[PDB]
C-alpha cells in the first residue's frame, strides 16, 4: 500500500519534524518548501 516512512535524505526532498516535534518538508530541486497537508512520512512522494 502507500503507506509511508520516515526517509531522510541529507537535507530536502524529505519530510522530518523539529525537537519540537512539528514537521516541516522540503523537496531538493529548489530547496522549496511546501503548505501542503503535514506528513511526518514519506512515500517517497506521493498520496500518502
Amino acid at each position: 500500500g502507500s503507506k509511508p516512512k520516515t526517509i531522510v535524505l541529507p537535507p530536502n526532498w524529505k519530510t522530518a519534524r523539529d525537537p519540537e516535534g512539528k514537521i516541516y518538508y522540503y523537496h531538493v530541486i529548489t530547496r522549496q518548501t511546501q503548505w501542503d497537508p503535514p506528513t511526518w512520512e514519506s512515500p517517497g512522494d506521493d498520496a500518502s
